[PDB]
């Protein structure tokens, strides 16, 4: 692993990073003009659809070539970084397959995202009835965690553990275990991903009365045990108790839309730290992550341009 060597060779593709100044031209086009903006470069010959499956093809064919296959393009530690992304896509296709699989929908109606398992793995993963088949499919590519999930699915498939054991259990250890890399920026970024998963779950259930002080999961970056519980109780005072971290200024903040806007900005700023890193995924991390957050907002703006949505009517939700 590392990317600094491919980076200087890849910066040739970074010539297509578009920041706010791109998005400002796009918000003002008719749906046909938006189609031109993208067509005025190399992407113009890959756009050819209107719904999710159409936008996906434009993102898929490109992302497939720069991200989807990246695990084969790096070695050592860097290979683990991209390799983890694909393993997370196995969760997409599994969650999506489990929900349909429960009743016998054909495979031809499911979308598969490129991940750690070959396209033919999913076609077989679905095909296996017992947890060995589902797990063996995950392990055929020598995946050391696939073999671990085998023992769990052989013994338990209840929906709560599956939803968690795949990630919870895979990310519970992975998250804090991941600190075993020499990636000072990633160590901080991952901790924030855990904080968000705990916060999103805690926020969503707020107002019930739970005593989360037993179920707290360490591994984050700035979120504490009794605050995590209090916040889930609806006492927003947790947002006023964060002195001593980057989130302290939130003291008094009140509302998810503003939180989520704040969190997205933190994760982007953390990805930016790697621009001058000599070793490790620092600069590449910024490349993949900026491509994500860029894709999220690009695909959405295509829709605003086509249907003619107000720009400031909805930007609060899509900014940090």
């Amino acid at each position: 692993d590392d990317f600094a060597y491919l980076n200087a060779r890849v910066r040739v593709r970074r010539g297509t990073l578009l920041k706010e100044s791109f998005f400002q031209e796009a918000l003002d086009l008719s749906f046909a003009d938006f189609l031109r903006l993208l067509s005025e470069t190399v992407y113009g010959g890959e756009l050819a659809g209107q719904g999710l499956p159409d936008v996906d093809r434009a993102v898929l064919r490109t992302q497939a070539k720069l991200v989807g296959d990246l695990p084969r393009l790096v070695t050592g530690e860097a290979r683990e970084a991209v390799r983890l992304l694909l393993l997370r896509n196995d969760l997409h296709n599994l969650q999506a397959l489990l929900r349909a699989k429960a009743t016998g929908r054909p495979f031809e109606e499911v979308l598969l995202l490129p991940g750690t398992l070959r396209e033919e793995v999913w076609r077989q993963a679905y095909e296996a009835q017992d947890p060995a088949g589902m797990a063996q499919v995950l392990a055929v590519p020598g995946h050391p965690l696939a073999r671990a999930l085998r023992a769990v699915l052989r013994e338990t498939q209840d929906l709560a553990r599956v939803e968690a054991l795949l990630a919870k259990r895979f990310f519970e250890d992975v998250a804090k275990a991941a600190k075993g890399l020499d990636q000072p920026a990633l160590r901080d970024y991952l901790a924030l991903e855990v904080d968000a998963e705990n916060l999103r779950t805690a926020f969503k259930l707020q107002g019930s009365g739970l005593a989360p002080d037993a179920f707290f999961l360490k591994g984050g970056r700035f979120v504490d045990r009794v605050r995590f519980a209090r916040l889930m109780e609806g006492d927003y005072a947790v947002l006023d108790e964060l002195s001593g971290t980057p989130f302290s200024g939130l003291s008094g903040v009140r509302d998810l839309k503003a939180l989520e806007r704040g969190l997205r900005c933190v994760l982007l700023k953390e990805a930016k730290k790697g621009v001058q890193d000599p070793l490790g995924v620092g600069l590449v991390l910024a490349y993949v992550k900026e491509r994500e957050w860029e894709a999220v907002r690009l695909r959405l703006l295509a829709r605003r341009a086509y249907f003619g949505l107000p720009r400031a009517q909805v930007e609060e939700e899509v900014v940090c």
